[PDB]
């Protein structure tokens, strides 16, 4: 998630 690899990621 901190390269924001799936759009589920909080934040992203």
């Amino acid at each position: 998630c901190e390269l924001c690899c799936n759009p589920g990621c909080a934040g992203c």
